[PDB]
Parts: structure tokens; C-alpha cells; sequence
């Protein structure tokens, strides 16, 4: 059955070029734009609240900072199966056919997130989408 | 220098046929830039009559309004040189090959997407999808 | 209201492998397939009846030849205006946008064939489609 | 040498998407040919049970049936080195993108495309759907 | 008859990835590279020469200090009529379906150079591969 | 760290016009050109000497015969972790998503070579562009 997750295309995907490209693979494996918002600059806390699991790494300053130094867009996406088969869409860097297997090459610019748990899921839909 | 914004409208055939990231992608390649965006389920019948207000005493002006409310829209300010134009240009009409209307699009009413014609009407729409100005 | 047309992918399709992009370029401007036969082979009489208003060309033979020289896949396109537009998007080798304007760079060998009046719509569906 | 033949069906979720050249377009780009091809606008119940007949005991068994002839379908043989095995792998499954289905589809049932997945199963389908041989 | 002709691509292809993407349009309209040559950044004499008639210009000094901005590759492309479907291939800003009507935006960074005529075809042929 | 690998787009990346598709796949994963070379014909001695290890294998003599067969490009590309991601891109005609996987099925005509070493891509450089 349906399953809503949070998507945001980074701030590497807008100086790419490479938005349509992401939302379109997402598109063409049938998934629905349930919600959506674009940010010329998201505002830093609720880039700091998306990745407050992150709060204690090595990397999370700089990444906030990436997160901000450009648009980005937060994306609903519903489908079956939605929050495991798109963050199987994003992939990483190593595996081709994936978003960052085929377009992404940085441990920190990878054009996209993706919720990994339906309880990631429900929360960083709050997050940048809270009236709801 | 020729900084222009412009109103696009991603009807409501684009998600139906799966075509939103085709649409937008063509306006991606040619270096437009999103300025602001709104996703709506279903736009409020009054925004499509404000946006089509110069249609009003038009033959097809309600069942396009019926079909611009049949599923979500998205509202979309591209800036870049000359956008007005370059977009409409981008958006041609379903006769010519090359456009996404010419190449994705078939029907007088159900032509996936409307861009600005004119700096006048520009303003005025970018006015009426986002009110924030 | 619908249309149907006829369209030919021509031999030169099959040795370029456009088959597919080809028939997506029409695919994508919302055409469907009503009719489709391959033929490994086009007899040559059906060839030579679907060009029967060239016969006094001074290609017609070559072009018979041409045509013969590899597999072809006739279609039936039913869509608003068909005739018409899969004409357009046909287009020819001067014309970008359009299939031949992006993929063909000869008079004889432009990979596609469409009907371009009602009748030599209605006529080449009888022949490549006679059974009805 | 290792010239093998299989039968791919374009399933009718790819016609109401709009994938079928897209679908083809991947086994094309793969360099197969294609060695014979049909459009049945609705295949006959029958066929369909023949070329499902492993699956008759399944709990999937009539869902899909009824799927299978909701639309169109084509089948086509494909020809070219280690066809059954390099196609099925092209097809995949709705986990791994890179593949057809993984690229494409998203549901148990409406998963796009069939491809044999071996030489007997092969010889077989392309069988019932050229009985001609 | 069968030309041959210069191509440019460019250092704003280079920029924002598109380089692929323009070879490849010459490509899948049925054009040979005949030769080729990467410059990470082109000697300035070069572009001096090759935009010698511009040289009483506005835009002169503008566009030789663009065209050496970046990398650009120079290709000499064999054909039917390809001087002038590969010119039209180019196309302009205004029109769709052409590479920079597609994916250029600017009256100076336009992706790419053609030559336009049997003339300067031969003469730019000769600044960018001057062994023939 | 940033390495540099070097790429052979084979012959029968040309046959069947697939240079662009090749080389836009490794561009839209950001790496970069670094130099390049067109080769009509590639001497024999160099496809020899690339294949050096492989001078004792069945398949060698065939192999130069088609390496031979038609042009090549070799290219220098320049990236992080560039030899194994771009190996990754090459991939194998038995996993899709690659270059060979979408686009190859011979064991020996193959479409691309990427070097798979740290060593073998100093090597491979050093043959096709000596003047490094
Ligand atoms: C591990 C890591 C992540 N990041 C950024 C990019 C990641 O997408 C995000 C969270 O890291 P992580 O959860 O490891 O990646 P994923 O998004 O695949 O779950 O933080 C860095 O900037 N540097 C790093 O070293
Ligand atoms: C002319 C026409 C327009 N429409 C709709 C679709 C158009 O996008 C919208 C405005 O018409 P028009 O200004 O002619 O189209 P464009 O979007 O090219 O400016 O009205 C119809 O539904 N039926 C019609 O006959
Ligand atoms: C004019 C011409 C056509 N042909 C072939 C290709 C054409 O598609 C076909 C019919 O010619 P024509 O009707 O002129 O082209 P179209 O298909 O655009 O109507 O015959 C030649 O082989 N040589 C020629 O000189
Ligand atoms: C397992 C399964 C299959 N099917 C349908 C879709 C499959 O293409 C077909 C055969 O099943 P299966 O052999 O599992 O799939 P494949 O096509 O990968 O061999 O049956 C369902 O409709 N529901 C199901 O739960
Ligand atoms: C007209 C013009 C050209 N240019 C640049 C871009 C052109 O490709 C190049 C030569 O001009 P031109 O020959 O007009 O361009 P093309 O014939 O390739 O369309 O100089 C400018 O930078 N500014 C200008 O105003
Ligand atoms: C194994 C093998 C390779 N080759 C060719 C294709 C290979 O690209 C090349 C070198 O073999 P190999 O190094 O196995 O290929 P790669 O490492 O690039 O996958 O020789 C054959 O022609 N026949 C064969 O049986
Ligand atoms: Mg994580
Ligand atoms: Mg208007
Ligand atoms: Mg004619
Ligand atoms: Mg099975
Ligand atoms: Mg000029
Ligand atoms: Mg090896």
C-alpha cells in the first residue's frame, strides 16, 4: 500500500541543472507529487532539524552549510512503497543506474535526499512540511 | 541586462501523463532558473479564472477552467535573459516539432503547460500565483 | 476528432537501431497504436503499391529496392488530427525538431513514412493493413 | 554462436504510460533485433492462460489474467547473443534500478514487460504467441 | 554531395556539461568526426583568426576572452550537405529543436561554432587542423 | 583524492553512434576532460601496446584486428575517484545501468576501455598521450 517520503533536491542539483533529471526518474517510476516547496535559501534550522540525527558527526556543519548555499526543493512523494524504492532511486555514488550512481561523485554534494524509515518519513514531512 | 521573469503553468495532462519533469526539464536546459514555486492539488477555481480573466467571454473559457482544476498544477517564476519570449518560444503550440507543445502535446485544451506572452502579463500573473509578490 | 494514419518505419531504422525513437517521438506526442505488423521482408508489390503514385519516379525502383533492403514495421496511428501531425513530426532532413530533421540525412534513406491526405490515409491502411 | 531467441510481451501498463518505445528502446539500445512482432489491441483470455500455465495455481493467477487483457500487448522475438538471460536481466525487477522495471515500474502485477527466462520456457512462449514457429 | 565542415564546442558547453549532448546531436544526425582535437584552453592567436571578420566588432574582445574561459574541442565533421544541416543543426537562441535553441540562452555564450559556408568551412578546417 | 583514468571509445562505439551516448555518461557524472584524441585508425603498434597483458590470450589477435577495425578516441578524464568510478561506468554486458550493460552484448565488442588500476592508468596514459 501507499507510502508518503520526504525528497529534497540539493542545492547541487540546482547548479547542475540536473532537477528536472532527478524528479523525472522518480516520475517515470510512477511515483506522485503529493506536496512541495521550492526555497531560493532554506532557512538554517530547518536544514538543522532535517539532519539533527546528524548533529553529533564530523560533517554536520559543513553539510548545513552546503544544504543553504543554494535553492533546494522539499518534495512529498506517495506510492507503493514509496520510502524504500526511492531511496533505492537515489542509491549512492558507487552504484550505477541509481541518481547518484549515474550523476553524483561527492560524499556531501549528491543532488538528493531521501527518507530511509517510515518514522524518518512522517518526521521530515513535519519538518518542511508542518502545516500538516 | 534583458532579466526577465516569467509565469509558467504546468497543467493539469502534465502529471496525468507522467510529463513534469519533461516540461520542466526542457525550461532546465536552456538555463531558466526557478525563482519561486508552487505546488497545488487543485488550484481554486478563482486563481484559473484570474489567470484566464482575459479569456472570459471565450467559447472554451469553462470547460479549460473545468480541466485547468482536474489535477494539480504547478506554478513556476523562471528568470533568466529574455525569459518571456525565450519560454513562450519553448512552449510553441502542438504544430510545431521542437516545443514541448509540438513535440508532447495535442489537444486545443489539454497542452500541458502555459507560459507568459507579454512583461504586461508577466507581472500580472506572477501577481496572481504568488500574491507575496 | 481521431484520425488514423499509416505510418512505415523504413529499413534504414532497423540498421541505425532508431526503431524505438522513432516510434516515441510520435509515442510521446500522445498517438496510439491502433495496427502494427513487422515485416523481416515487405513483399515488394506492397511496397511497390504503397509508393504506386512514384511509379514514373526516377526513383521509384531504387527506392522499391531500398525499401526491401531490411525489416519495416507499418503502423496505424489513431489520434486527434493524426494525419497531420505524424506528418509534421516526420517533418524532412532540413527541419530540426522534427524526425528527419534530427536523424535522416538522405533523400531515399529518412526512416519513416507517413500518410499525408485522408485518402492516401485510408488507401495505404487497405494495403499494408487489407484485412479490413 | 550463442544467436539465442526469446519472447518479451510489452504488457498493457506500458501502453496506458506511454513506455512501449521506451521499453523497446532499451532492448534496442542493447543491440537485439527484433525477428518477429504482433499488436494484439486485446490478446485472447486463452493465450494468456497458455503463456501464464506455470503460474495456474497461483493466488496472482486470474488478477493477472484479467490485467494482461486489459490493453494491448505486443509480443515480440527478439535475436541476438545471449538473448534470453541478457534481456531478463534487462527487464529485472521493480527493486533494481538500471533495469526496465527497476527504472520504470513499481507494482507486482503491472510491472511494464515479460521476457522468458530460459531457452525452454523461451522456445515455448514464442510458441504460443507465433504458433507459425 | 559530401562536405565537410568545423565544429566548435565551446567552453559554456563545457561549464554546464553539455558537451556530450551537442556531439551528439551532430552524431545522431548521421555526421563522422573526421577529426578532433581537446584544448584546455585555446591558444588566443587562434580564436583571433578564427574570428577574423568579427575583429572590427563590439563584441570582439568579449567573445576571445570567452572563448578562451574554458576548454573547447574543434571537430571536423564529413557528410551529405554538411555545412549547412550542421549550421542548421546549431540554429539560434530564438528557435527550438536546434542545439542552442534547446539549450542556449545568450547572444554571446552559444555552445557552439559552425562554419557557414564552403569557404570558411575550408579556411577554419585549416586554423584548427592545419595538416590539410 | 582526484585521479586521472584514461578511456578508449572503441570502434564500434562509432559503428553504431554511440561516442556521444558513451562520453555523455561519463560527463554527467561530473568528470572531466582532461585530453583527448581522435583517431581514424588507431596504429597498431598502440592497441598493442595497450593490450599488453593480454598479448599471451585467445582472444588477442581478433581483438587488435577490431580495435584496428574502425576509429577510436582516447581520452584522459580527470576526477575523485576516477579510475574505479569510471571503471563502474564501464561496467559489464551482463549488469544494466552501465555503458556495456545498456548498451553492449560481445565479449569483445564492448564499446569502452577504462583502465582498472592505479597502475595501469599511468601506463595507459603514457601510450596514447606521451607528451605526460
Ligand atoms: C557521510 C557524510 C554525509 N554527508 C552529507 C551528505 C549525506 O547525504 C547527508 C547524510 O549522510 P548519510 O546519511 O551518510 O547519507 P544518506 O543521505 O545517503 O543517508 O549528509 C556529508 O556531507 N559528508 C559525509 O561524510
Ligand atoms: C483556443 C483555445 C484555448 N483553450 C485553452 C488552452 C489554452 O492554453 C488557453 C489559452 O488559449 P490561447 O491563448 O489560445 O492558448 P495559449 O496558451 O497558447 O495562449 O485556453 C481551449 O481550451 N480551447 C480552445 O479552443
Ligand atoms: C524525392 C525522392 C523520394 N525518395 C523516396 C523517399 C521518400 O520518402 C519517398 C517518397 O518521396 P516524397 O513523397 O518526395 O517524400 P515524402 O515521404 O516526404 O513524401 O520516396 C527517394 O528515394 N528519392 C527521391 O529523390
Ligand atoms: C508474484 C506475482 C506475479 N504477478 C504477475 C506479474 C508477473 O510478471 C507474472 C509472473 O510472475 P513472476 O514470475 O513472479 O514475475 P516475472 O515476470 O518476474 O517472472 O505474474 C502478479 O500479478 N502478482 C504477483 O504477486
Ligand atoms: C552578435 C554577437 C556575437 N557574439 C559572439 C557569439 C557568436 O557566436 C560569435 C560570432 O557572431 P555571429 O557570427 O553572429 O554568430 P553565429 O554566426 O555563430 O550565430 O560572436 C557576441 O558575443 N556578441 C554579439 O553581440
Ligand atoms: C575475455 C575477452 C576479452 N576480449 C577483448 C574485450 C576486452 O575489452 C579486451 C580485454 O579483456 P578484459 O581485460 O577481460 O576486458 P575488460 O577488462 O575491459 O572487461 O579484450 C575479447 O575480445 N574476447 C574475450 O574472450
Ligand atoms: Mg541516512
Ligand atoms: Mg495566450
Ligand atoms: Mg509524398
Ligand atoms: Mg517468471
Ligand atoms: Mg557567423
Ligand atoms: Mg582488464
Amino acid at each position: 500500500g501507499l507510502q508518503r517520503t520526504l525528497v529534497l533536491i540539493k542545492p547541487d542539483a540546482f547548479e547542475r541543472s540536473l532537477v528536472a533529471e532527478i524528479m523525472g526518474r522518480i516520475e517515470k517510476k510512477n511515483f506522485k507529487i503529493v506536496s512541495m516547496k521550492f526555497w531560493s535559501k532554506a532557512p538554517r534550522n530547518l536544514i538543522e532539524q532535517h539532519y539533527k540525527e546528524h548533529s553529533e558527526q564530523s560533517y554536520f556543519n559543513d553539510n548545513c552549510d552546503f544544504m543553504v548555499s543554494g535553492p533546494i526543493i522539499s518534495i512529498v512523494y506517495e506510492g507503493t512503497d514509496a520510502i524504500s524504492k526511492i531511496r533505492r532511486l537515489q542509491g549512492n555514488i558507487l552504484t550505477p543506474g541509481t541518481i547518484r550512481g549515474d550523476l553524483a561523485n561527492d560524499i556531501g554534494e549528491n543532488l538528493i535526499h531521501a527518507s530511509d524509515s517510515e518514522d524518518s518519513a512522517v518526521d521530515e514531512i513535519s519538518i518542511w512540511f508542518p502545516e500538516t
